């Protein structure tokens, strides 16, 4: 065999025309998985999901999406079902992440994280149940973050309570799921690169790298490898894990042990 | 003089006239705090309140809040600070745990327990903060659980969502009301012995029982040492933490691993 | 009363100074008998003194290698022929020199082991019976947050150690459960103790701006926290390792710390 | 360009002939990487090396260790660096685990289990520094084990201890590494199917999996598979990681809750 095969999966990306998300569809495109790119609006984006189309040997789609809808949810899912012939992978991927301290956080702002990150990866894995289940070998991806389960970041207690939500329903999720062979894992990504903190200057971003162990800030496809490995047959046995990608941002107790 | 001294303090137990939140609320009117013991109908339970009042020194009062109304969050906040002249300890107990299954789960279910378990959470606290930071020593407790922040249970993802979510809002909180001398903690209960569990008879508590190292089912009083402890003077230092009750449970690997 | 201390017998090892010293202060001021435990003679009978008129309990002084089984033995029966019960064992005694990985030599390794996790199963076994014939058994150990949360380039062996103690919680709280003892841990972030003010202000002030609460910890914060974990009402709660760290573990980066 | 390509690396396997680390050694050496299985005992290295030799384009040679001897461990990576002109993986995977409860274990019977698990685990990698350091890519993946980290077993309170002990130990080293360019990770294996376990029979092994979601026991292979991740380029960006591979085991709250 082929050590890692993905080029017999057929794999649902949510929010995936930008970021972390574009970072993961790319992955499983050069890994020649069938994959259905999904956004909000996905024509704003759609010369992004045709080079996706290039990379490997699967079919490559936009399909449009709105995740905190339950029904646009399903739709979703029947879509890709019908495209695929099959879904056996789902990247739970899509959030926001809208900044508001406490003592300002309007029921509004705290109502559209919650609906948008918590729900919103709920009806996907809902969604997709069914040919989840009829794969025999189902993957369930959430992109979680390191605020919330590890870190708190004032402006974002809203993001963290949505962020450790979706542990705690993969912990749970992943016990129904089990007798169906489906696996139900997370992502906790620290601090990345992507289009939109280019655009701030190497001062800026070589500032924050200096509290990382590593040295650098990550990049969307070191989601994606990580994605792309969870996804695979050999990782079978791995479930309800919450994986940190963060180059050990996460491990010094202060500012003076980030180097030795 | 007195260690561990609560009779200065003024407390808000969401959730009060029942379970757990009963436990705390009975523990804080012991120690000779004011107590206001809060529900969705304070009136079914005054009763309850009534015989608080007599345990200690304090004033104990019954008010009516519905957690998932940001509005009634900010009444009942307004009330207990003219009732007592301050409120510097609060309790965000109240939360519901109806069954649902991820193939049979609505949004209409999963709403519902996301709005009353981390929505009434976050407005409770954010409905306190002015009398929190007045006082120079508040303290915020959440009743959590170990139901996702550290085990699954099917028919309850939408539970264990929630209760993880307590804790990520936590880990942000703790920071942004650190400079003004408030602690934020959670306390995650395991199997606790209440009314309706009561009613299931001997032979079914004692089956539950085998699992736990410690031989028995937690009490509600179990719960509310550890929050009065947590909102004395002598636990200013200690904030963002989440601390288990459970008399081993989540401990032991297997079955077989349960009594030496 | 509640959280009633004043019948309990405890014993605290490396209790003459710092974190040890906190913890054998509050329980002697909660009127609890207590034992301190030390390699020096002259640390002892100084610390025993300051103690002895806190409270209603009667205070001893105990010479202790607790890396040595047999000198471990001997504590625990100094302590039972003393009070006539051992019920709350603090073992709180350890080291942290500084070795880098690369420079990190076998005795350097060895002795951070020998002292802090050997010699923490040798206090916790040589109390077994005594903790086991009070019904009401306390065991609380004193770990840190480097190891089970924390890195820090110098302390590797440190941690590894500090982390080995949570590990044989969990297997020990579920052995001693059925007889009535409790095992729990508690992880000191950044405490001001002697060698710390030694430093001076602008040192001390520079490590709490990392520290949301806007301070450094004191060793009373760990004693307060472990007389709690004594009482009978802290009786549910087994297995915890518990941060006390004024937050220090929760920012994300220097710009999380401050709102 | 082959994603999570391994043929181009020396691997070092400690405990390689048996069960978890044969595992590991057969999933690098089906990769393509040099592999140096390690043993205390030269009884079995001949054989090994014959076996794991076929299985692909690397080259596989059998070295003698102790693990607990700091000159045996730096024998080793010379040994290993003199066949393969480099060592840029090495798996410190060597442990034992005998029983002893706390009421009768000598501290012969705790200190060996520290030396070797834990003692060895830090000379192991001590010894590697300086190939890793040399390659740009250097990789230390720990066996640990759900026991310790996370469950209790009453009898392994000294194996529990030597297992956290080395995350406490890793959280560290992944700092100290990081500038090199050197990753450090641990796999915390639940419950593996082993040949002791076979040899109990079918009832026990039932018995065992009926607390595990996902129905079975894992396997080596497992194991190996998450470890050759670990040591791919594509995996740069993650350390300090403690990665359960147990089909779910430490998840369900209760023997009523391992299936729905
Ligand atoms: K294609
Ligand atoms: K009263
Ligand atoms: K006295
Ligand atoms: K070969």
């Amino acid at each position: 065999k082929v050590m890692f095969d993905l080029s017999a999966r057929s794999v649902l990306v949510t929010g995936g025309t930008k970021g972390i998300g574009r970072g993961i569809a790319t992955v499983f495109a050069r890994a020649g998985a069938n994959v259905a790119v999904a956004a909000r609006s996905p024509r704003e984006l759609s010369s992004v999901t045709a080079e996706l189309g290039e990379l490997g040997a699967g079919n490559v789609i936009g399909v449009r999406l709105d995740v905190s809808d339950p029904g646009s949810c399903a739709d979703a899912a029947r879509t890709v079902v019908d495209a695929f012939g099959a879904l056996d992978v789902v990247c739970a991927n899509a959030g926001i992440f809208p900044e508001a301290r406490l003592d300002t956080m309007t029921p509004e702002q705290l109502s559209e994280v919650l609906d948008v990150n918590v729900k919103g990866t709920v009806y996907t894995v809902q969604a997709c149940l069914a040919p989840l289940t009829a794969s025999g070998r189902g993957r369930v991806i959430l992109t979680s973050s390191i605020t919330g389960p590890v870190t708190g970041y004032p402006g974002w207690s809203h993001y963290g309570a949505s962020k450790a939500a979706q542990l705690g329903f993969m912990r749970t999720a992943a016990i129904e799921l089990a007798p169906r062979g489906v696996t139900v894992n997370a992502i906790l990504p620290g601090n990345i690169l992507t289009e939109g903190l280019v655009d701030m200057g190497e001062e800026y971003i070589s500032g924050m790298a200096r509290s990382i162990p590593m040295g650098m800030l990550g990049s969307p496809v070191d989601i994606g490898h990580l994605a792309a490995f969870l996804a695979t047959d050999e990782a079978g046995y791995i479930t309800g894990q919450a994986i940190v990608v963060d180059g050990g941002q996460v491990l010094p107790e202060s500012p003076d042990a980030v180097n030795p």
